[PDB]
């Protein structure tokens, strides 16, 4: 026998419910991954279900024996498999087969056999739970002894209802592996045919916890929030002040005589212990109903101002005695507060509160002239005046308010007198005086411990305090009403209650496809604290990343483990916080670096130094904007009530909630329609692109529609479309079909490329594209001569620029991130809404039809109401989230409409609004629930450092360029436009005179020639 | 502008009308609940209405 | 900017102060409710606080 690792074994079918092609997260008893497995006639203890994998060829393993003693005293399970049928018996046997036709079953005993049953790499999960021995058998007869580290689910062979206790078990002979199960959480991937092809644990590795969190087997590169770490309490102290043992109850409860219901005694108890178990059997009183504070918990923080009330009543009188009750007893004998936090004890008292002939002394206040209030006693016994005239005795309705009770021992059970003790105590006053005994402990000394200070219970770190408690204050809180200081009278030392350290943990992963290594960030914690918690086995996320050297880093965000800090600087890849970012580098590992804010570039400013570009670039940049959202209509009745009139009637009493939700959803839908209307339908007439499509070298094929395909979309539109992507919820189709939206886009683009921007200001005015582009250069401070002088090149500069766009949308799969995020957000909202239909919301069941066919309608009303409230809050949350998302998408659609008005129907002078550079033109392209703008921008390049001067002094007067800039290449001076180096000989045509040569700071002598 | 005014008016009208919704309780008026039942169960009914 | 900071602080302060709201239950602390009532009855109070 040795020790091996259970690689991926032990996965069985948790239930007999079919599921196909899903990723179901289930918590159950399993064999944890990579657990330690014993590979072997010892008596193996039965740790709540075992995984027994027998590998054999001689059929030596003839079965199993289970039990607690296995010695013919307690019931033991015998399983044997002889040659064809599995004999399963539940008997009480001393021994078994342990000492072809070489062996036979003789055993040693067969007493009280309560149950009988008959039917390589033999895997058997034996699970004892709920009176069931569940045997999950996988007999995959592998041909060969190679033990495969592979996957194989265990179908449930049998579920025997034997219902016996099993703590130990052995194997029966005529090798094998044993592993022990623990309660874990698994993600099972049920395949089409209904088979669990794979399972993922949720407690090994940070990676196989984010796999569970996202409910997927492949996570993407990124920081993932997950469960919250917390240092678990180390010890558990229970400190009280100096205590005394009196328990002055039984000597009172046993007493010969108590008082009447009107003459009751408020007995006060102080400075003792709550020895209340004696009242159950030592004074065996039967009626014990504790209201407000259920019994069997009466051992600490129990009583502060405990009072006892002694009542003597009949048998059929305790019923009227309850908090909030009314009646003559309540009216004039005694009245209870509604918030009675105490206990009522009643018991028959014939032999101790009655006379053998009958004791006519225990009377009651029949009438009284004072209304009773909580915790008040009736004393006055004068004649109850019932008339306006002074009423004394007979005459008016008045009578003596004291009637004798005939407490006879010959009366029936209903008339037998009851002695009653009412323990009324207030679990509030901070100073206490009575509860039971418990072990005390010294100061925790800076240790996260369960504290029980005088009833104040919690988990925290108790340290010396400098807060001056005046010698009457017991507790000490903060503005948040959190107790930040306590002092036990026994120690009389003021100590603060700073809580046990916690926060969250977040997993940095480079993606499952890339690698499997991960890093963990304990947010907001000192690395010393987390290392100490690691050492003394105190961190809740039991998976421990090995804290080797050069792998624990302390950032302002917290403690990062699993990645080394590098003093080099890089652009952020996986944001962490405080300016640190982690990434996978190359041997290959996760590193954390200070984020580098781009390169550092020192501009060479000088008194006279200017740089004018000598060349440029026609960049084309894609800008994606959501425009719409999936119009969803939810039927309130069907969602809340599954076509049940019984539920509909209850829903009808909740006001016009369904009407409000329907109104909000319809408003959202019409808003989506108006959004796409305003974004795409800004053109009055559908413009048709010309038959011949020569535009001075500008290609316009990937953006103009190509008729040789259905839906008449552009190839770029085709890539965009192919790249993106029940129970009362309906997805209403958009008013504008995708073909209509494509037609709007085609008309907009055709007007842009034929009539220029004129079609946005009125009638479309035809104009050749090489002239429109010259206008658009004039609109950015670049003279039109630049275009015609360099037309063809620019055309190619545009054409290649558009070509890469295809690859930018083809090679990169996350280009349409925003639109896919919108779609995924809507899908997640709908998925959560439908999944919460399966939530019980603290009711009997999540399905209405079960509750209908389970209970009478008056009782089913409560469950239906709880389900209605839960589902209605679900609907309200969904509708509010949809309204907020619709407002956000409305803002985005307003931005898109503004862009199409200014970036497409004209040229915008707003900087960095229609691209990154000097805007030239723009092109819209439809996309699922959005638009994509191909912002065409002029970007200067190929600089040239030059010498400049604000003014030229030719004829003793200053001279200034009319629109250009005075520059020089060392010797000659030229006036040139300030966005493209076009040197020109300085003359009065480009220069205007203003003033003389004594005011300009940096005027320069030169010649301004005459043309 | 008329739609804005109508939206505000409809919101206010819905708010006042929902004062008459029983919300799965005995009635929609606090005073009847108070002068119809004992204070303990009346507390639960008022809690539901609240 | 001070208004933004104060609004966030007020939101957090209200969120933590409503931890002391009884919400029509026995108390505002789960620990007392647990060690005062049996779990079947304490279920109602825990549900109300939740
Ligand atoms: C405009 O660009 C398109 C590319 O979309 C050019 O079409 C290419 O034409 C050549 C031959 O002329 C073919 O070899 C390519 O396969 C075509 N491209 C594609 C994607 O099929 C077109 O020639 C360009 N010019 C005009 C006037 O349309
Ligand atoms: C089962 O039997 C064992 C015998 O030692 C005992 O310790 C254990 O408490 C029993 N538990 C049950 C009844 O499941
Ligand atoms: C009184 O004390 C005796 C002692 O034997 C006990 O049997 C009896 O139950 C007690 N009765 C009460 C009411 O305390
Ligand atoms: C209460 O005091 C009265 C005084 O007469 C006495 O008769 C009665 O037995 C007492 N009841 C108790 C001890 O609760
Ligand atoms: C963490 O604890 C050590 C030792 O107490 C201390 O020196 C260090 O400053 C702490 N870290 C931070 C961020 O305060
Ligand atoms: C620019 O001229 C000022 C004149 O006061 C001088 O102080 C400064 O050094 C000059 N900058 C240069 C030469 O880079
Ligand atoms: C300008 O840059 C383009 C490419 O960006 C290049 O082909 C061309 O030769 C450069 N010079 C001129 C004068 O166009
Ligand atoms: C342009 O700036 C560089 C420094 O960045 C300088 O060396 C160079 O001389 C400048 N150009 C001219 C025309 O002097
Ligand atoms: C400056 O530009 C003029 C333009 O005519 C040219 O002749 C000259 O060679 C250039 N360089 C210098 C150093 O003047
Ligand atoms: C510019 O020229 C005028 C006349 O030729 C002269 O008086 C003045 O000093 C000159 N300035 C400089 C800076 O050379």
């Amino acid at each position: 026998q040795s020790y091996t690792n259970s690689f991926t074994r032990g996965v069985y079918y948790p239930d007999k419910v079919f599921r196909s092609s899903v990723l179901h997260l289930t918590q159950d008893l399993f064999l944890p991954f990579f657990s330690n497995v014993t590979w072997f006639n010892p008596v193996l203890p039965f740790n709540d279900g075992v995984y027994f994998a027998s590998t054999e060829k001689s059929n030596i393993i003839r079965g199993w024996i289970f039990g607690t003693t296995l010695d013919s005293k307690t019931q033991s399970l015998l399983i044997v498999n002889n040659a064809t049928n599995v004999f399963i018996k539940v008997c009480e046997f001393q021994f078994c087969n342990d000492p072809m036709e070489s062996e036979s079953g003789v055993y040693s005993s067969a007493n009280n056999c309560t149950f009988e049953y008959v039917s390589n790499l033999r895997e058997f999960v034996f699970k004892n739970i709920d009176g069931y021995f569940k045997i999950y058998s996988k007999h995959t007869p592998i041909i060969g002894r190679d033990f495969p580290q592979g996957f194989s689910a265990l179908e449930p062979l049998v579920d025997l209802p034997i219902g016996i206790n099993i703590t130990r078990f052995q194997t029966l002979l005529a090798d094998y592996y044993v592993g022990y199960l623990q309660p874990r959480t698994f993600l099972l991937k049920y395949n089409e045919n209904g088979t669990i092809t794979d399972a993922v644990d949720c407690a090994l590795d940070p990676l196989s916890e984010t796999k569970c969190t996202l409910k997927s087997f492949t996570v993407e590169k990124g920081i993932y929030q997950t469960s919250n770490f917390r240092v678990q309490p180390t010890e558990s102290i229970v400190r009280f002040p100096n205590v005394t043992n009196l328990c002055p109850f039984h000597e009172v409860f046993n007493a010969t005589r108590f008082a009447s219901v009107y003459a009751w005694n408020r007995t006060r108890i102080s400075n003792c212990v709550a020895d209340y178990s004696v009242l159950y059997n030592f004074a065996p009183f039967f009626a014990f109903k504790c209201y407000g504070v259920s019994p069997t918990k009466l051992n600490d923080l129990c009583f502060t101002n405990v009072y006892a009330d002694s009542f003597v009543i009949k048998g059929n009188e305790v019923s009227q005695i309850a908090p909030g009750q009314t009646g003559n007893i309540a009216d004039y004998n005694y009245k209870l507060p509604d918030d009675f936090t105490g206990c009522v004890i009643a018991w028959n008292s014939n032999k101790l509160d009655s006379k053998h002939s009958g004791n006519y002394d225990y009377w009651y206040r029949l009438f009284r002239k004072s209304k009773l209030k909580p915790f008040e006693r009736d004393i006055s016994t004068e004649i109850y005046q019932a008339g306006n005239k002074p009423c004394k005795g007979k005459g008016p309705n008045c009578y003596f308010p004291l009637q004798s009770y005939g407490f006879r021992p010959t009366y029936g059970v209903g008339h037998q007198p009851y002695r009653v003790v009412v323990l009324s105590f207030e679990l509030l006053h901070a100073p206490a005086t009575v509860c039971g005994p418990k072990k005390s402990t010294n100061l925790v000394k800076n240790k996260c411990v369960n504290f029980n200070f005088n009833g104040l219970t919690g988990t925290g770190v108790l340290t010396k305090s400098n807060k001056k408690f005046l010698p009457f204050q017991q507790f000490g809180r903060d503005i948040v009403d959190t107790t930040d200081a306590v002092r036990d009278p026994q120690t009389l030392e003021i100590l603060d209650i700073t809580p046990c350290s916690f926060g969250g943990v977040s997993v940095i992963t480079p993606g499952t496809n890339t690698s499997n290594q991960v890093a963990v960030l304990y947010q907001g914690v000192n690395c010393t604290e987390v290392s100490v918690a690691i050492h003394a086995d105190q961190l809740t996320p039991t998976w421990r990343v090995y804290s080797t050297g050069s792998n624990v880093f302390q950032t302002r965000a917290g403690c990062l483990i699993g990645a080394e800090y590098v003093n080099n600087s890089y652009e952020c890849d996986i944001p962490i916080g405080a300016g640190v970012c982690a990434s996978y580098q190359t041997s290959q590992s996760i590193i954390a670096y200070t984020m580098s804010l781009g390169a550092e570039n020192s501009v060479a400013y000088s008194n006279n130094s200017i740089a004018i570009p000598t060349n440029f670039t026609i960049s084309v940049t894609t800008e994606i904007l959501p425009v719409s959202m999936t119009k969803t209509s939810v039927d309130c009745t069907m969602y809340i009530c599954g076509d049940s009139t019984e539920c509909s009637n209850l829903l009808l009493q909740y006001g016009s909630f369904c009407t409000q939700l329907k109104r909000a959803l319809t408003g959202i839908a019409v808003e989506q329609d108006k959004n796409t209307q305003e974004v795409f339908a800004q053109v009055k007439q559908i413009y048709k692109t010309p038959p011949i499509k020569y535009f001075g070298g500008f290609n316009f094929s990937q953006i103009l529609p190509d008729p040789s395909k259905p839906s008449k979309r552009s190839p770029i539109e085709d890539l965009l479309f192919n790249k993106v992507t029940f129970n009362g919820l309906t997805v209403l189709p958009p008013l504008l079909t995708d073909e209509m939206i494509a037609q709007y886009t085609s008309a907009l683009l055709a007007g842009t490329i034929t009539s220029g921007w004129t079609f946005g200001a009125g009638p479309a005015l035809q104009i050749p594209f090489p002239m429109q582009m010259a206008y658009r250069f004039n609109g950015i401070g670049v003279t039109q001569n630049v275009l015609y002088e360099n037309q063809k090149l620019i055309a190619n500069q545009f054409n290649s620029a558009i070509g890469k766009i295809q690859d930018s949308l083809f090679s990169t799969p996350s280009a349409l991130g925003k639109l896919q995020d919108v779609v995924n957000h809507n899908a997640q909202a709908l998925n959560t809404l439908v999944k919460q239909l399966s939530s019980k919301f603290g009711a009997i069941s999540s399905v209405l039809n079960d509750i209908l066919s389970r209970l009478d309608p008056p009782e089913a009303e409560v469950q239906i109401d709880r389900l209605i409230t839960g589902r209605l809050q679900s609907l309200q949350t969904y509708v509010t989230q949809q309204l907020i998302r619709a407002a956000e998408i409305r803002a985005s659609a307003n931005l898109a409409a503004t862009k199409m008005s200014e970036c497409v129907l004209g040229q915008s002078k707003r900087v960095d609004f229609c691209g990154k550079g000097y805007h030239l033109m723009s092109f819209p392209q439809s996309a699922p629930h959005g638009v994509v703008f191909l912002h065409v921008t002029y970007v200067p390049a190929q600089e040239k450092n030059f010498t400049t001067a604000p003014a030229i002094c030719h004829d003793g007067k200053a001279h200034f360029p009319r629109e250009g800039v005075f520059v020089s290449n060392g010797t000659h001076w030229f006036v040139t436009q300030r966005n493209f180096y076009e040197p020109q000989i300085i003359t009065t045509d480009n220069t205007f005179v203003s003033g003389n040569c004594d005011v300009v700071i940096g005027i320069v002598n030169n010649t301004v020639y005459d043309p």
